[PDB]
């Protein structure tokens, strides 16, 4: 995660967030540097749960070409704030997952922040329904991140090159 | 939930709890009074989840013969404490669910407590793999409940009459 | 605490809340029924703390003329939300304390809610800098309470009779 | 804080922890590397609170000779676990503080852990009533830390040199 001074901000989340339209495959496009990051080509696949919330299956391509995957469950602990989710990954403690912005069909902006006293740890990701996203959409989502203090200059562009990422197919 | 003096106790939970063996159908036998309890003939069905934890489907027979059902998800937030679950029901805030004692094939004793300052609210339930449970097992589980301050003569016996409950089939 | 259907509401809190001006003595005027309420003539005294937040000293007149007192600490866990405090009483688990409305020199409306699955438990109190408060102010604060579902005809009027309460002096 | 893979461990805390005997001045002797650490010569001063818990005043000597200090409040949220404290520092989010071991008159071992998904952030400190502690006591407290996975090889010895730390007097 990205660690820096200050307490977690509380940005606005997506209004009338509809988890049913958020299901399916998302590609990782851009994100904060992540000390724990294993790989490239990252996707998140969200699916139906017979309980509440939805199920999570994330996949990434390690430098050696091995695919690393993790399974999880996503639940909105407050049903009146359906965009403020808790993610329960196998063998992980619970972490927050906030959908700050999505149009369901093209893009989403996700934020996770955990307080560490007078510092905090964050994930922040731009994702896409495709392995790329238009520069115009990226710049708008970067504008949203700068409005709660994310340094857009620090964001890393994920490797989604078709040949490099072919091991994912 | 039943409101009583004192902060939540912390009873011992089932050693080496195995959620796989805990899945399937449980019948409500006896429980604490519950002001918003709907119905009798109550069952809990626990099933596989494609993410973490397991999925919850509870059913009860309302007075006019309708079956009320609720969907939920159960997750052990700490995998080293697998008998201390959080239940996430549609339309409810998270509640704890502690498996105090089970032999998986006959009985379980479950407890849930939320602190209210110097007072608390609790659920406590004896459940069975059949619509009845032997008196000797009920008595042993009442003894466990009395060891952390549950009053035995508050417990209600659930109506599990085969004719009254036949709408459940 | 008073148990009712529904999950906790989230009423608006006092803008620009200034704990320094909120210190000193407050008299209980009206509150929700409270099964473990001890006494009448209730006052809350808030004082400086050498750490963060402020210190709490609550007093009430028991039926046999003894004064019951409790010590606590109040901390706003998020300094950007200074009217959303946590109160830590001797012998109690943490409880929320939200200053919904105050003019610092006459009245305050305080609210505390804890979720119990699909139901909740709450405290709600109208307090005054004097042992009485004008009817017009009581009526306005009842209107605020009714806007998030408090039933006005549940509220109890605290005994603040100068002769009955004289043991408090 | 020190960040590494895995979830927070839950080590045993000091039995019958008595906050009254823990009050006064403690010197920082040894601790985990701390990405947020400002200075050397660190002391913690714990004092009476008119509310619950105790008040905190920490001081350290920066490389330029300026003294940095912070104020805080310490509260045990569960009165039955008085060694498991929450520390509320001015402008910080709440952080845990566990007294793992103390004899009140010579030494204490303190641990703080916050989960970051499949990693965690920790503080771990050996403190003393004096600017030094016997090697025998340090080695015993290091044994306690190794028993829940702390790498004693990573611990840093705090500069408590009388001449360097004279700016603290
Ligand atoms: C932004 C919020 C965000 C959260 C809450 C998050 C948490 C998170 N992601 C994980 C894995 C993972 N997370 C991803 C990918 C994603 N995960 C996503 O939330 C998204 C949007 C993607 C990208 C498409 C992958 C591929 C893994 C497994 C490999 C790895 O650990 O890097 C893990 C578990 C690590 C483990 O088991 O070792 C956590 C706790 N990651 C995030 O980026
Ligand atoms: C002891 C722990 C215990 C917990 C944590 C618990 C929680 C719990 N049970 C619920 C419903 C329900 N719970 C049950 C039944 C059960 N529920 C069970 O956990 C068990 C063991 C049974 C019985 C076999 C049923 C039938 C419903 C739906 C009907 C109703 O609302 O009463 C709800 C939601 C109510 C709503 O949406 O209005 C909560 C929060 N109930 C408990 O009894
Ligand atoms: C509305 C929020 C509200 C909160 C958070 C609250 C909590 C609260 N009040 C308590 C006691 C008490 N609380 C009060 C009085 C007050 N307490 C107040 O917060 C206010 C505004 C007054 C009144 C002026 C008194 C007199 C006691 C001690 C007597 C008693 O236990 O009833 C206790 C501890 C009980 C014990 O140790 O047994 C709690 C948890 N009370 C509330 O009314
Ligand atoms: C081991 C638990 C432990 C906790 C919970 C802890 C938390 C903690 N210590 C802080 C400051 C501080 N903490 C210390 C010192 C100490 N603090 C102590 O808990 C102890 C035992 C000492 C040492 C004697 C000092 C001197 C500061 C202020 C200067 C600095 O930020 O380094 C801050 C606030 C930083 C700020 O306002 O910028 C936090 C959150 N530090 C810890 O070491």
């Amino acid at each position: 995660m990205f660690i820096k001074p200050g307490r977690c901000p509380k940005p606005a989340v997506q209004e009338d967030f509809d988890a049913a339209r958020y299901l399916g495959v998302w590609y990782d496009i851009q994100r904060l540097p992540n000390k724990f990051q294993k790989g490239e080509c990252a996707t998140a696949t969200y699916s139906l749960s017979p309980g509440v919330g939805f199920s999570v299956f994330n996949r990434a391509r390690l430098a050696n070409g091995t695919i690393k995957s993790v399974i999880g469950s996503a639940i909105a602990e407050d049903p009146c704030e359906p965009a403020k989710l808790q993610f329960f990954h196998e063998n992980a403690a619970p972490v927050p997952y906030w959908v700050l912005s999505t149009d369901y069909d093209n893009y989403a902006l996700v934020y996770s922040c955990i307080n560490l006293g007078a510092s905090h740890a964050a994930y922040a990701s731009i994702v896409s329904r495709q392995p790329t996203l238009p520069e115009e959409t990226i710049k708008k989502l970067q504008g949203t991140m700068s409005s709660f203090g994310v340094g857009v200059d620090t964001l890393l562009t994920t490797n989604q090159d078709a040949a490099y990422c072919s091991a994912m197919n």
